[PDB]
Order: structure tokens, then C-alpha cells, then sequence
């Protein structure tokens, strides 16, 4: 499959969210787009190694990192590939998700 994209805010709100993500995760775009990804949609990537990580990367302007995951709330559990980065555009961080 395509990636998944996602592209939030610094507080983690969501911008954009691809239909390749939602093919991953069954939701659909339109009713996650708006709503917190790391309090609302995604609880279990409110983690150190997922959400830390993305607020230690906002904070320090630099966040370019990849590591796997297990998106497993509220879907079939997916063995997942992030790599989430800082976006060209202004407030504006990309997370893009593989099945691996
Ligand atoms: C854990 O709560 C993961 C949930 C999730 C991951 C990615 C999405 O696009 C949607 C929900």
C-alpha cells in the first residue's frame, strides 16, 4: 500500500490524513482530521518513543526520526514503519506509516 500520511501541528493536532492511512487504520479521514492525534485518535502513541519523541522534535526544530511501531486501538493490530518529520510549511510536522 501507499504510505500513510498524516501531517499534524505541534500540539499534535491532525492537518491532513491520507485515505491510505485510513485503509490502514479503518477510520475515516474526515472524522479524525481536526481531533488530537496523540490524546484523541491514536492514545496508544502516546508513548516516550512515539509522542516524546514528536514534542522533544517540535521543541527542538529538528524532528527526522524512524522507528516501528504497533498501531494496535481499535483496528486489527498492524505492525507498523514511522517516520515522522518536520514539514516545509509553518506549525507543520509529517507522519508517515508503512505495514511492515
Ligand atoms: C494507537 O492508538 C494507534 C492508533 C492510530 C494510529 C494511526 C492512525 O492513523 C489512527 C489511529
Amino acid at each position: 500500500l501507499a504510505f500513510g500520511a498524516i501531517q499534524l501541528d505541534g500540539d499534535g493536532n491532525i492537518l491532513q490524513y491520507n485515505a491510505a492511512e485510513g485503509d490502514i487504520t479503518g477510520r475515516d479521514p474526515k472524522q479524525v482530521i481536526g481531533k488530537n492525534f496523540f490524546k484523541d485518535v491514536a492514545p496508544c502513541t502516546d508513548s516516550p518513543e512515539f509522542y516524546g519523541k514528536f514534542k522533544e522534535g517540535v521543541a527542538s526544530g529538528n524532528l527526522n526520526t524512524m522507528f516501528e511501531y504497533t498501531f494496535d486501538y481499535q483496528m486489527t493490530p498492524t505492525k507498523v514503519k514511522v517516520h515522522m518529520k518536520k514539514a516545509l510549511s509553518g506549525d507543520s510536522y509529517w507522519v508517515f506509516v508503512k505495514r511492515v
